[PDB]
C-alpha cells in the first residue's frame, strides 16, 4: 500500500524501508561509499541539472540516509527529511538557511546549553539579532517580536525544571505576525509529541537521544515542507554548515528506530512508577514531571502530549552537599550528562556541570542547589527505586 | 621514543597510536559511544572546567577520532588537529571562527566550486565581504587587501588545469599586513607537500579524497597551532556548524592512511607514463600534469613538492563532441565526479557537471569544451593506456 | 554489587557489561583486532602458560566477545558461555568436542533440518552413530539408549507444528543412564524458558533469531559448566570447527539483546490476539500455538514456559493450491524463511521449502500440503490480521 | 570485458567487483542481513531447487562475500572461491568434506601448530589417520602413501626457519596414486606464489595475515574447482563446521587486498635490507631467508616464487637469555604472536610460546633457544635497522 495509511506501530517499522530490490535483502544495506558512478555522459548532465532521479555525492545524499530520512518525515507527519551530523547542525542548518544579516529571533530562554551559545553569541556577530524570553507565558513571545522577526524557536518539554509551551497557541501567534515556528522535539519523541500537527512549521531532534536509543549515535534530523527541506539540503548542508551524516550512523539509527514504541511505552511506564515513590518521600522537597497532577501545567500536557516522558528532575532535602553525596552512593544508576539510553542515567548540575557557575547565577537559570536530574531506563522499576532508596537515605 | 623523530613512512604507520593499555588490542578499538561515564560528582566538574584529562561527550572529543586527530597533526608539521563531517565542514568550521560581520576575505578565483558558492553567496549574506583573484600572480593579491582583511585562502594544485600558488611568497605577503594564510592541500596530501613549513598559518583537507584513499568516507581535517584548534573545536564545531567526525568514519581513515606513502609513490608514478603517452599522441591537443616539464610553473612545481601528484587534465581534439564520444568509450575508467581512489576515475565537465553553464562563462571558468579530468588508479599503467588510446580514436 | 543478584530486566540491560575503565566510554567498544602485544617476554609466556589473565589473538577470545558471552551465560543461569559464528556452529563444536568414533546419540525426530543433515550424514561418516525418536513421548527415548549413548539432543517448542518437550523428566532419564543432556532453546529466548533451571546440562541457541531480534546476524552460543566450556573453546572451537564469532557481530548482538525482555513481551501478545482470530475463522482448518488451551500439551507449557512465543503454525481450506493463494496474495507480511525479526515474515514449505520433496515424504515428516508458518513481528495487531483475513478470503 | 584478461594489478583493484546496478555505488555495499525475501512462492521453490540464481539465508551466501570469493579465485587462477570465519576453518572444512572414517592423510611436519593438533588428535578420533614426513624430501612422501590415502597437506615457506617444498613435484607423485594435493599459501599471498598454476589442486589462506594485510579481521578462504567448492559449501559449511565469514568482515577485506600488490613490494623490498643487515652483523649466528644466496634451497625459491617474502628469522649469540634480553629491549617493533601487519611484529618462540615444551622437544620442532622471527611492516626500513642494533647490541 502506502506506509502513511497504517497504524504508527507498523510505521515505525517498515516506513521508509523495502526489500533490496536488486538481492532481495531484509536489512536496508550499508551504502558506505564516498562516489557514485553513471553510465554515459548524458546521465551524468541529467542527474546533475537534478533532472534525474539518483545520487551524485554522498554529502549531498545516499540510499542509506534517505530510507532514514522518509522513515522520520511519516512519523512526524511532515513532508519531508534531512539527517545531519549532529543535535546541533539540525539546529544551526535550520536557523542559517532561513536568517540573514538584519534579520530578528525570538526564542525560548529554557533551552539546552549549547543552543544557547549559539544564539546569544554566534548569531550576534553574523548580524542577526535574537530576543530571549519566558515561553511559558504567551503574552512575553508577541511583545517581543518586530518588523524583522522571521523565527520564532521553543523546546517542550524544557530543561531542567520540565515546564511546558502551549504549541498551538504560540503557533498561531507566529503565523499572524508572519513569521515561521520551529519546535524541538528531543525530549518527546514523534511517538508522544507532534508539533508538526498542531501548526508548527519544522521540528529538529537530536536523535543521540530516544530516536536512536541506544547511546551509541551522534546524530540529528530536521523535518518540514519539501520546498524548505530542499534549501536546507542544497544550501544550508551543501553551502554553509558541511554537517551531513554518515551512511553508517544512519543504519544504526534505522535499527534504533525499529523498537521505538515499546522503548517508550517502558520508559514512561518505569518514570510514573519511580516520580510516585519520590513524591511520597520525606526527604525530597519537590518532583517535577509532567504525569504528577500536581505539575502547574498538567491539563496542557494532558492536551499535547500522549505519554508523560522518561525524564524527572527532583530536589533533595540539604542543598549542595546532599546532592553531591546522593550522587556519590548510587550503585545501579550511572554518572552521565546524556539521556534517552536503555541504562538509567543521574545527574546533579550544581556540583558537575555548573560548579563553576555563581550560585546566584544559577538559580537565575531555574538550577538550584539541590535539583538532581533523572534519566529513566529500561531495568526493573523495583531495582531503580531500591538504589535511589538506599542513596538518599545515606545522602540525608 | 617520540613519534615526532623517526622518518615519514614510519610516522605514517605509528604516530597518533599505540596498543589500547587496558587489553593491548594492537588495532586502535573503535569507541561507537555518544557518551562517558564520571566516577564521581567532583571528577564530573573537574572535567567541565576542563581542568581534567577526559572525554565527555563525543561531539566534543572521542578517543578514535583523537588518533587521527595527532597522527595528521604529526605529518603536516602542526600543533593539533581536529576531525570533521567533510571537506566543506573543515573549511567552513575555520573561516566561522575566525571572522565576524565587518571583515573581509581575499581568496583565489580558482577553488572547489563548492568552496565557492560559500564564498560568493553565504558569506556576504552574514557581513563578511570576498574579493577573488588570480593567485598564481601574487601582485593581484597584495592589491586586494584591505584595513579590515583577515585571512587569504588559497589552494594549490587547482583545478581544472592545475596550476600552482607560491605558498612561500604569499605567506609573506599576508603577514606583512597581519592577515592569515589558510591553504587547502586536499590534492597532494601531507605525503607530498607540507604548506605549514612554508609559512602558512592553517591547512585544510578533505580526507574523502587521497588521505582515506578508499572512496568509502566523507570527512574533513584542518591542522594548525593549539590555540587556534581549541577556539576551532571549542566555539565553531561546538557552536557553529556542529559537523563532527564519526568514531567510525575515523577508524576507517586512519585504517586508509597507514597505506598512504606506498599508495601515493604508486600513483604518481602511473600518472608520469600516462602523461607522457598522452603529450605524444597527436588527436590530443594540450596536457596539463606538473612533471611535465613544459608546464609553465615547473620550477616552483619542483621546489614546493615532493612528487607530481595523480591528477591529470587534457584536451581532445574536436570539442564537446569529441569529449563526449571519449567518455561514452573507456571500458575501464570509470565515470564519476570524485578523486583520490584506488580506481582509476575519469569527467568532462562540459558535458557532464556543466552541462547548464553557458560556454563563453565556463570558458572563462578555464574550462573548454574538449577538457577531461583523469584521477590515476593503482591498476597496471599498461592496461589504463590501453583503454585510453582506444577511446581516443574512436572518437576522433 | 554482583548482577547475578538484579531482576531479569536489569540483568538483561547490565549483565556482563561496565564503563570502559580507560575512558568511561559507556558502550563496549568494538575491538575490531586481530592480535594483541606484550609487554614483555615474560608476560608472553604467563599468558601461553594460560596462567594469565588476558588475550592472545581473537579466535581464542576477545573484550567485545566476552561481554556477550558473560550475559547470556548471566540469563540462561549458567557458568560460562562461549560464542560462535552460526546456530549451526554452536550444534556441531558442542556435539564434535562431547563425542568420537564408537560413541551414540539419542535425538529427537522433529528437530531443524540443517541439523538433521549434521546427525543422519555427517555423524555416521566418522563412526557416531545415532537414533531418532519422538521425544514428545518420554519412553521411546529411553527404549532407544545403550551403553555406548553420550548425549541425547532435544528442541522445545518443536518445528513445525509446535509440539513439546518434557525438559525435566528426559533430563532425569538421561540422568540415569550416565547421559548429558543438549537443549536447543533458539524459539524460546532464555526470557521465556531456562533448561538448565529444569536439569539440561547445555544449552545451544542460534543468536540469528530472538537474542539479536534485528534480522542482521549470523551467530550462536552456547552456555554450560566452565569445565565444558574450556573443552569446547580449547578444542572445538580451537582445532575443529574454527568457527569464531567476529567482534563486531558480538558487538551487533549485545545491542539488539538490550531490549530481548521488552520485544518478547510484544511478540507474545500479538501472537496471542492473531492466534485467536485465526481459531475464529471459518477456512482454517487448525491452529498450532502453545497459548491456546486446545494445545495437546497446553499444561506442560504453562509449567516450562513463561509466556507462550512468537510463533504460529496454521492450515489453510483447501490444500496446497489454496497456500500457494494466500502467500501471493499478502501485501504486509514477507515471504522468507527465516524467524524472530521486528517484521512478520510468513512462508508455505509445501509450495516452498519442500516443493522437491514427496507427497507422502512430507506428510510423515509433520507438513501438511496447507501447512503455513508465520513469525509475528512488532507492528500493529489489528494491522496484521487485516493482510491475514484480506488474504484468506482470495485463497479460499 | 572479462577481468581474467587484465594484468595482475589491475585485477587486484577490478575483479568480481562493479558499481550497484540499482544506484551506482562505487563502494561493494555490506549486506549486513541475516535474510532475502521472495516475491512469490514459486521464486521461493525455484531458489530452493538450486535451479534459480538467487540468495537464500547469509550462513550459505551473501553478495558482499561472493565478490571477495570471487576476486580471489582470480587471483589464484582457479574455477571458485569458498570464504570462512577462520583460517582454522578454511583448512577443516576442506579436509573434513574430503575425508571420512578409513581414509588416510600424508602431511609435512613443519606445519602451522593448531593445524598439527587437529591432525595429530581431531582426525585420529573420527577414525582419520594422518602419517606426519619431511615435505622437502619428496621420497618421504611417496614412501608414506596408502592404499587409502586420499590427501596429500603441504605449507610453502614452513615455519619456523622458513625451508621449501616443490610443489610440481610433489602434485605430480600425489597424482600418480590418485590424491589431491592442499596447499596453504598463507606466507606468500596469491601476489609471490601460484600453486594451482603448479599442479595444485585445491589452495587454503587465513585471510588474517597479508590478505587481509591490516591486523583487524579473523578469516579464511579455500579456492578450487566448481565442482569440489560446491561440496565444501553446501555439505562442508552448511551441515559441518558452520564457519561462515560475515558480511562486514568479507568488506573490510575486499577494502585490504585493493593494496595487495603495492604492500607485498615494499614488505619484500625492506626485508631483503633487513635481512643483509642481519647477514653481516657479528652477534647474529644464523640467518633464514629465502632471498638470501646461502639459503639451501635458493634455486627452487627462485622458480616458484616471484618475490621472497616479507618473514624473517635469525639466531642471536647467547642462547635462551639473550633471546629474552633482546626481545625486551626493542623500541619500534611489537612483541606479539601474528604477522603480515602493517606495523613490524618480533616474537621469541623460546622463551613465549613454547615456554612449557622441553629443551630437547623444542630442539627437534626446528626451535632453537636463540631463535627470533620477524614480520617485517612499512616502516622506514632504516628505523627498523637502527632499532634492531640497538637491542642486539645491549642483549649480547
Amino acid at each position: 500500500s502506502d506506509c502513511r495509511t497504517y497504524g504508527f506501530n507498523t510505521q515505525i517499522v517498515h516506513a521508509g524501508q523495502q526489500p533490496d530490490p536488486s538481492t532481495g535483502a531484509l536489512s536496508t544495506p550499508i551504502f558506505q561509499t564516498s562516489t557514485f558512478v553513471f553510465d554515459s555522459a548524458e546521465q551524468g548532465a541529467a542527474r546533475f541539472a537534478l533532472e534525474e532521479s539518483g545520487y551524485i555525492f554522498t554529502r549531498l545524499g545516499n540510499p542509506t540516509t534517505d530510507a532514514l530520512e522518509k522513515k522520520l518525515a511519516v512519523l512526524e507527519r511532515g513532508e519531508a527529511g534531512l539527517a545531519t551530523a549532529s543535535g546541533i547542525s539540525a539546529i544551526t542548518t535550520t536557523l542559517l538557511t532561513l536568517c540573514q544579516q538584519g534579520d530578528h529571533i525570538v526564542s525560548a530562554s529554557a533551552i539546552y546549553g549549547c543552543t544557547h551559545a549559539f544564539l546569544s553569541h554566534s548569531m550576534p556577530k553574523f548580524g542577526i539579532n535574537v530576543s530571549f524570553v519566558d515561553a511559558a507565558k504567551p503574552e512575553e513571545i508577541r511583545a517581543a517580536m518586530r518588523p524583522e522577526t522571521k523565527v520564532v524557536y521553543i523546546e517542550t518539554p524544557a530543561n531542567p525544571t520540565l515546564s511546558l509551551v502551549d504549541i498551538e497557541t504560540v503557533a498561531g501567534i507566529a503565523h499572524q505576525q508572519g513569521a515561521l515556528l520551529v519546535v524541538d522535539n528531543t525530549f518527546m519523541s514523534p511517538y508522544c509529541q507532534q508539533p508538526l500537527q498542531l501548526g508548527a512549521d519544522i521540528v529538529v531532534h537530536s536523535v543521540t537521544k530516544y530516536i536512536n536509543g541506544h547511546g551509541d549515535v551522534i546524530g540529528g534530523i530536521i523535518v518540514g515542507k519539501q520546498e524548505f527541506i530542499d534549501q536546507a539540503r542544497f544550501v544550508g548542508l551543501k553551502d554553509i554548515t558541511g554537517g551531513c551524516m554518515s551512511p553508517f550512523n544512519a543504519w544504526l539509527t534505522l535499527r534504533g528506530v525499529k523498537t521505538l514504541g515499546i522503548r517508550m511505552e517502558r520508559h514512561c511506564e518505569n518514570a510514573l512508577k519511580i516520580a510516585r515513590f519520590l513524591e511520597g518521600h520525606p526527604s525530597i522537597t519537590r518532583v517535577y514531571y509532567p504525569g504528577l497532577s500536581s505539575h502547574p501545567q498538567y491539563e496542557l500536557g494532558q492536551r499535547q502530549m500522549s505519554l508523560p516522558g522518561g525524564i524527572i528532575s527532583f530536589e533533595i532535602a540539604g542543598g549542595l552537599e546532599a546532592g553531591r553525596r546522593m550522587i556519590n552512593s548510587v550503585e545501579l544508576c550511572l554518572l552521565a550528562v546524556s539521556l534517552g539510553d536503555t541504562e538509567t542515567l543521574i545527574q546533579h548540575p550544581a556540583s558537575m556541570t555548573h560548579s563553576p557557575v555563581a550560585p546566584e547565577e544559577r538559580l537565575k537559570a531555574g538550577i538550584t542547589d539541590g535539583l538532581i536530574r533523572l534519566s529513566v531506563g529500561l531495568e526493573d522499576p523495583e531495582d531503580i527505586i531500591n538504589d535511589l532508596e538506599h542513596a538518599i537515605r545515606k545522602a540525608t
